[PDB]
């Protein structure tokens, strides 16, 4: 096998087609099925499959009481069959932790788990499904990365990972990979002032990073990174077409270099394709809570201070709880274009649902189609009175 | 791997011999299986595999309530080992959706999953287990397929789709995929006046599709695919014993080139091998009901209006619940001709036993044999009385 | 991959080592494991797995109710992982049937599997896991085989059938399979009076079977196969030793050419290793029930009418529940000659355990070793009173 | 493939980072998984796997009852994936018993069970899957061995027995294996007085094993073999830094060729990596129960009777339970040297949580790092108020 490479352009989006779903708290109402959240997709040259982080416990577990709770010793990063649920048989281990991200380089796969108390985090960088290389908290305040797939290039996988707080500046880095070793890294330059969990694509030698601001952002942070260079930029999508959650209703103007105001220490994971008229961007439907989920077709999102959506998808109604959103594609797919895709964490439990004393997911996911496709709209599908 | 050819024509057949059973009721009495139902078998190169539609739930699940419902987003096809019953753990997700088909073409295979609200479904063809190509709705009233394997032939394998009412004159088309991508498609054409639901098998070059005639026919299309000339004629089986359910009692003459009459808005999958003297047909024993299944050698059924049962057998007796069928074959075994296969799935649950929220299936299936060999009856064996 | 050849000799035996135990009815009560009896196992060039006789449900299913009966429709051939259990997900079925006999010629697996009604079952005969023959009853009265693994040599696979009364006489026939298809078959010849459940092992390319006399004998019958010239002996086991059960007391001279006579119309399946001075045999250690089991050795047992045993060691005590049991050997280890080695099915429930209302097994497996090792005793190890 | 050599030294440790965790007494407290206990960690070329000693029964089983005993018919030697808990359907039984070790010499691997009454115990060594060697008792009392990875060079895999007393002199014996076969063996020699339990790991052409004293010393001793002249040296680890459990507090100046007294007939598995400045202890933190565990760096502590700690890491906090603790390294990492790793058994259930009925353990496993990388604990998880 060589490395690969993101020779190829994005294909033309018109729709968004169903790629898979778990119904994994539907499933695991009756079987054992673990506790997870933070999920997402990556593909393997032959295989793609599901990822997240396990709470380690099923759902109906006693121990499942507490899993609203991000970090602990009883976490890690787990794969599974696409379109499976994540259960206890079935869900491979990838490393340990509480904080991940992980991408296949053609040859083999990197995978990069966080873990430690929120002072002594240590991130451990596993290729070939061995450890390689640690990295140690640098600003003692949870040490934290994409929680989605990263993208390589020529063997370059750059990551992006966040140390400091939520709630102000924090000391962001741009970390390149190869084999697992750390060729260079990079302090956050350009104009975003908060960076959290990046959800990344690569198209012709570029990588794209849509990630979250919590600090004062309700517009996304976009990194691009050049990883042959290795070196980046950094700029907010730039329209008043908003995508962060909790925000603000819809301005008319929004912000190419700044955080557009608003709605403080918070957010939401998530995610846009942004390839000039061929930009989509997702969101939740609510401006309040992470519920539903839409995708926008936003002409020029990135560049357009005024772009307004000309398309759109429903993905999940606003009756339905969503959650964290992210993009990947199968680099080793047949055809000329890269299909953008992308997946919804579909939330069930604490805080919203809270009759339950859990928290856990299930998974939809989709990709693109040059079809103009018909809509339905896809919600996790289990009963909370079912739990109780 | 090259192209599988149907270069063989079919082994004489003399009577059925079991080939697989799940027993998934039972089983799922106490262990995690899946609700499912349009099951089907489908063979690749070094496998044969069971294959069928979930509900994204278990039986003895919470969420099997309600299971009756044929589309929601919980469905997809899922695909398990031959004989086994289809569990959480060991079912592979092909694809999402609520209508399908698959089949290997010698090289990989394809499968095909409609998925949306009734006025707005759209197939996604997935070959080598990746998108490929995406069809929208053209009559924008529930777009559906087969519901068991289709038949490739040099790499080219048509799929008959149905988009429209079930009462009356719908929108069938006949679709030719190569390696996922479409070739060519045709509206159906020929004296069938409905089609729904296609069982297909192929031999000597020739695709022989058997199917529901939901509106009108108790008498079953026939649809005959050149998938070299990608062309097709349809007609209805001639013979005066009727195959579909319900359906009126066996009449003297049949009709060749249009439905029988008698029952009105209703129907089963069912199957035919039809073969000169060699033809076989299945049948529900009942005219009312999804109850028993017997096999009919019918000598010339599609071309004899007045064709009778020389032989017979019994698969499932009037007693016990039935059915879709369904045809495949394994194209890739030893030998000179191909051996005649199909499956029934054994009805459980709503709505004849409305005792139980549910409804699921499990499978039996039988391939022919040269010898005369004796009968069995093959029930689902579940007691009811125990899942209450 | 060449066929395998029967070239090497039985090791010498000394005493017999642990091999392999499943503890299936221990953890099958608190986990899905299949109801099975009639185990055995069998070694593939890269693998040794178990394989019983499932029942299609689990043991803490309610449909285990039941499961004292030999001959269902929900019964099927199942191989899964030496010393695992045999559960619903980790089970793989090799033919769907009541009876079955199963090996690997070197290059591929044949299985065989009888089903039916008692006066109409028929065997088909699999190859490469996929049906190539099929055997019509020729005396219609539960048509059955051995039980336990068939032997190989070049390609050429004996089994050993039997037709008709199990009280008195019956029709035996010896099958000559390869690749699946019958070579040659012949009837039994020789002083065997009735036969069933041969147990059968291979070495310098003769193909010893020790079986049950069910109508007369409580010595067992042999057959002695030449897989070269296709045809065959049978005598019984000389020796004194009586090794069926039920069965009287042992005598002081045992019968060579008849059967040894006490008890009627009953028996167990077993097995004998008959190599000169280094010929074990198996027995009950009990008379009258199921209970203990006791290798001996018994040099001559086939030829010395009043053999009797130099050395022994103790498999199960006679406060614990056996049953059948049978040879199996590695043909593909490393080294100058064949380990034999057996299995003992460790029967619990009914009819001596009524106090629940299933029947199943568990299984313990030994192999010989030239050391004389120290002996201990290998129950089933589950409570029945957990069960209740 | 070729028999991999030890040719690499031991990276530089600079602090430790996690490497595996199975959550299995949390995961099991609802889902299938066995009770276990004396777990280690082994590499294959392409795969790092759990191993422990089953005990034939889930936790939530009635069979955990009783499963405080160490040796029982029931128990076998299982492997599973890294990180995944030991389920009825993800085990691989690798032998039958109640003591065992495993290693891969870089073609296969080579297992070894214990099995037998207490009096009449003996070893089968399976190599390449089969088993090739047996070995009888010798001194006719819990014939028992390392309950960790052995190591192997140039295919001689060195392991350690022990039979006879655990509460004065017993006749411990090395025993080098190639191919399963035994190439020689020798009676312990050195100063070491008493040897069980032995924790090994391998560097530059050197096996070195850390043991335990059971009859006399709370130092344990250490057994440095050379696998190429098949001979071996024993002492002690002269450290004042006492490493067994229980035992007495620290002194200021340690013994190198005797016991240091204070604690008599009793112990606990543990290790160490002994390489001069690089030099490693593992032990309990509590001096008097199974409680805690901690890294301590305490250069020269094989031979320096003084050498104090000059680094630490605290693995498991005084507060939690702990256990067996042992070495095994991926001979087959890239790079340039082997990187030290450990386990800790996280011991759950009775004797010292006597409320419920059964004894299991989890594992979590570490690294070492060339980084100085912060630290967390890593309790096992589980509330015992659950299994009530
Ligand atoms: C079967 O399945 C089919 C496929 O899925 C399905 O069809 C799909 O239907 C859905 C639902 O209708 C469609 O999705 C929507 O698409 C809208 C965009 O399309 C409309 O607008 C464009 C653009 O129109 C402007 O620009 C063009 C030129 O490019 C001009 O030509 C126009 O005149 C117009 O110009 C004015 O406005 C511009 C600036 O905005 C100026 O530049 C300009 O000078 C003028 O001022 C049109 O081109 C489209 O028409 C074409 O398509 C339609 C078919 O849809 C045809 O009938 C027609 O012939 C044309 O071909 C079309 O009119 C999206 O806007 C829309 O998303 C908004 O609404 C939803 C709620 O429905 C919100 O959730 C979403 O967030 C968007 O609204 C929010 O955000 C915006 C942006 O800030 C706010 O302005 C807005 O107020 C609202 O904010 C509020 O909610 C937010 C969210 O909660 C909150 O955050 C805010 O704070 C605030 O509270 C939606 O995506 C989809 O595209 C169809 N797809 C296809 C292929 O057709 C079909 O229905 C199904 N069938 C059945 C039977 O069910
Ligand atoms: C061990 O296992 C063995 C293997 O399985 C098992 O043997 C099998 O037994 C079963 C059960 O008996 C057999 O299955 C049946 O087979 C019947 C056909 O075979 C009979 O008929 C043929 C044909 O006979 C005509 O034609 C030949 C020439 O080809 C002439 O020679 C004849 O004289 C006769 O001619 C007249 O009729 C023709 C028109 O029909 C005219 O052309 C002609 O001029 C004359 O008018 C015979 O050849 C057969 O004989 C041979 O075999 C038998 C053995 O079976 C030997 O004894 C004998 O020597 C010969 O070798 C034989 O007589 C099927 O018809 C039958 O299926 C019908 O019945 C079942 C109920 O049993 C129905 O469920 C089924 O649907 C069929 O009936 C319905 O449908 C027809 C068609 O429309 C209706 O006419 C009929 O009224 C009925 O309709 C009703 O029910 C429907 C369903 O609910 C409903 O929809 C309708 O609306 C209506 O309500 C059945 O399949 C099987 O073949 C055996 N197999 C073998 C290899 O032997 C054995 O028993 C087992 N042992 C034990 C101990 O258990
Ligand atoms: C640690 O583990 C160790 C390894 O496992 C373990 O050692 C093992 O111990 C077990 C138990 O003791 C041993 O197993 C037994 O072995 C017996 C055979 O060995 C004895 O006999 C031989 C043969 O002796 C005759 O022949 C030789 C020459 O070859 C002469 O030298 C002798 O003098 C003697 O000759 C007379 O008899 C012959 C005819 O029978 C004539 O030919 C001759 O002229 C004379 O008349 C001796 O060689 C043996 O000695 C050697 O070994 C011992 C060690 O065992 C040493 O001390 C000694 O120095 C020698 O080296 C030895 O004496 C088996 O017979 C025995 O099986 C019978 O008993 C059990 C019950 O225990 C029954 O279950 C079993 O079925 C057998 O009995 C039944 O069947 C026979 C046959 O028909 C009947 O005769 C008998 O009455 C009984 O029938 C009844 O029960 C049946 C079953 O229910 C029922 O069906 C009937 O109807 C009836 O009701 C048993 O297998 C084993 O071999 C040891 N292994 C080793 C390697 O040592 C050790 O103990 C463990 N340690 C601890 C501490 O636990
Ligand atoms: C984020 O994560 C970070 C990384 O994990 C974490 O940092 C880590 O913190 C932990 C906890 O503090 C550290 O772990 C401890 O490390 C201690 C060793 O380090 C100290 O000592 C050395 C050595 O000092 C001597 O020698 C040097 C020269 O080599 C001289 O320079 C010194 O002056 C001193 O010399 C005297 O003593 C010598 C003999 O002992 C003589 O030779 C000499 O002449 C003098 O007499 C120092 O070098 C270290 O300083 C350096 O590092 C610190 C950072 O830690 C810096 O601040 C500093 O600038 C330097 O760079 C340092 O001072 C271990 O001793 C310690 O383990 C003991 O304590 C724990 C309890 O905490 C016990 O559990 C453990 O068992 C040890 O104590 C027992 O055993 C000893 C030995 O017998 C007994 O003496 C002792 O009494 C006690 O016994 C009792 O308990 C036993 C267990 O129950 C029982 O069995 C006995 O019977 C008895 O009851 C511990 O491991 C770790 O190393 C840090 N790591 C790093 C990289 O920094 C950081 O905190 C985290 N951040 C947050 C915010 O949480
Ligand atoms: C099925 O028939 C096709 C058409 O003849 C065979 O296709 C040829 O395959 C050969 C061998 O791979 C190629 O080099 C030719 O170029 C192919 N020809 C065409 C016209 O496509 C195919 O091999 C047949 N399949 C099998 C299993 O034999
Ligand atoms: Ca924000
Ligand atoms: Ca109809
Ligand atoms: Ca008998
Ligand atoms: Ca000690």
């Amino acid at each position: 096998r060589d490395f690969n490479n993101l020779t190829k352009g994005l294909c033309t989006i018109n729709s968004w087609h169903i790629y898979g779903k778990d119904n994994a708290v539907r499933i695991g109402e009756d079987s054992d099925v673990l506790v997870t959240r933070e999920p997402y997709v990556s593909c393997d040259p032959d295989e793609c499959r599901f990822y997240a982080l396990s709470q380690g416990t099923t759902i109906r577990g006693k121990h499942s009481n507490g899993t609203i709770h991000d970090r602990s010793q009883y976490r890690a990063l787990i794969s599974w069959p696409l379109s499976s649920p994540p259960t206890v048989y079935n869900s491979r281990v990838e490393c340990i932790g509480w904080s991940s991200t992980s991408c296949h380089d053609g040859k083999t796969r990197m995978s990069i788990c966080i873990s430690g108390p929120n002072n002594n985090a240590s991130a451990v960088i596993w290729y070939n499904r061995r450890p390689v290389t640690e990295i140690n908290t640098w600003a003692r305040n949870i040490l934290r990365t994409q929680e989605s797939e990263c993208v390589c290039h020529n063997g370059v996988c750059p990551v992006v990972f966040t140390d400091g707080s939520a709630t102000g500046p924090a000391e962001t880095r741009i970390y390149y990979f190869k084999e697992g070793k750390i060729l260079k890294w990079e302090p956050l330059a350009g104009t975003a002032k908060h960076i959290e969990e990046c959800s990344c694509y690569g198209e012709r030698a570029e990588i794209t990073c849509t990630c979250r601001d919590n600090w004062q952002g309700s517009n996304r942070p976009v990194i691009r990174i050049d990883p042959v260079a290795m070196t980046h930029t950094s700029q907010y999508i730039c329209s008043p077409v908003l995508t962060d959650n909790p925000r603000p209703n819809d301005p008319t103007v929004g912000k190419c270099n700044d955080p557009y105001p608003g709605n403080n220490n918070n957010g939401v994971k998530g995610f846009s394709y942004l390839d000039g008229v061929n930009t989509w961007l997702g969101r939740t439907i609510s401006i309040a809570s992470r519920s539903g989920y839409e995708m926008l077709k936003v002409p020029n999102a990135l560049t357009d201070d005024k772009s307004k959506p000309t398309q759109g998808q429903t993905i999940v109604l606003n009756t339905d709880w969503s959650g964290y959103s992210g993009s990947f594609m199968d680099y080793w797919a047949e055809g000329e274009c890269y299909r953008a895709c992308f997946y919804v964490e579909l939330i069930r439990g604490r805080p919203k649902e809270d009759k339950v004393w859990w928290t856990s997911n299930s998974i939809v996911s989709m990709c693109s189609s040059t079809e103009f496709l018909g809509q339905w709209d896809w919600p996790d599908g289990a009963k909370i009175e079912y739990f109780l």
